């Protein structure tokens, strides 16, 4: 059922920096996630141009932000491409590795925090606001898998036997006990209006 | 030998508005097309950590920027992932119908043409400084292809045979008389530490 793995050294060192600096602009975190749900429907979408089969998962190409506060999560679901067991293990899709240190260079030479979607591991920001993250995902060639974190310098992977959910990923963050604000609709509209207003899907704020 | 494509009936309409928009800050194109080389730079490296022989054609990742007043060219070669025919024909890889409604209506609301990269279709702003744009382009699965067009509605797509590429694109810009300043050292390499600084693969500005 259950495997553990340890994030590679440069990805541990990555989320350490993310978790321990200072660093007050944290709602950059819902942006970065955002553009990679942008990014893997965009994927699927350039894949159904010649091959429509790749949609009988599902037609629609969306983002919905999901928060609730009784389990103090808000969760980012998009139908884009999802990632195969491979993926996950691989850093999520990411070339982490190379943007880590493309990213700790960046930050030598004057860029800050905000800017680590342009070095590919803007998924990592998530640990700006979350003790753990957990990510379901369904890619067309292979099953529903769970990989989760609370970072500390390793990772699980499951087959998901939860809720189906066709293609895509769900990125739930479980907030930590002082980010409560980006569970607020007012909070989480006036940042997606900010940062993310011309994304060319639609994204849906859930209601509670 | 040449076979020749009409562009769709969006790309058509897209280039005619980069074409013939008053908009004085063109250097932006060269931003988008490094931007694009990176991309494709990062998806050979992901391919690689799971199968290495994806190197065979190349293990350097690199972005050479080539100025040539003879020919009144500059030229952005990288060693990236490439693209198959299918691939070039397909608006080159890039999901352009979509990418130019959401870019149009982005257009409505606000924006302007230096945010076109956000919508996936930054490539054609080549055409703020190009009479004609030439593309090489060859990838792990295919030959190597030439596409060109000078817009007008049409493209051509042939076998290459000039000089074995390896693995990569190379978008040759053949610059309108008037935009010429882009083949001046000084001026590119102000434009790449303004807009290209912390692109994650060295980018080498060749000298004449
Ligand atoms: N939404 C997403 N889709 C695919 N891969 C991802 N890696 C991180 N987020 C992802
Ligand atoms: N440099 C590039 N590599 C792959 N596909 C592209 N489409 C446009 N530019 C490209
Ligand atoms: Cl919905
Ligand atoms: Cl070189």
């Amino acid at each position: 059922e259950v495997e553990t793995f340890a994030f590679q050294a440069e990805i541990a060192q990555l989320m350490s920096l993310i978790i321990n600096t200072f660093y007050s602009n944290k709602e950059i975190f819902l942006r970065e996630l955002i553009s990679n749900s942008s990014d893997a429907l965009d994927k699927i979408r350039y894949e159904s141009l010649t091959d429509p089969s790749k949609l009988d998962s599902g037609k629609e190409l969306h983002i919905n932000l999901i928060p609730n506060k009784q389990d103090r999560t808000l969760t980012i679901v998009d139908t884009g491409i999802g990632m195969t067991k491979a993926d996950l293990i691989n850093n999520l899709g990411t070339i982490a590795k190379s943007g880590t240190k493309a990213f700790m260079e960046a930050l030598q030479a004057g860029a800050d925090i905000s800017m680590i979607g342009q070095f590919g591991v803007g998924f990592y920001s998530a640990y700006l606001v979350a003790e753990k993250v957990t990510v379901i995902t369904k890619h067309n060639d292979d099953e529903q898998y769970a990989w989760e974190s609370s970072a500390g310098g390793s990772f699980t992977v499951r087959t998901d036997t939860g809720e189906p959910m066709g293609r895509g990923t769900k990125v739930i963050l479980h907030l930590k006990e002082d980010q409560t604000e980006y569970l607020e609709e007012r909070r989480i509209k006036e940042i997606v209006k900010k940062h993310s207003q011309f994304i060319g899907y639609p994204i849906t704020l859930f209601v509670e």
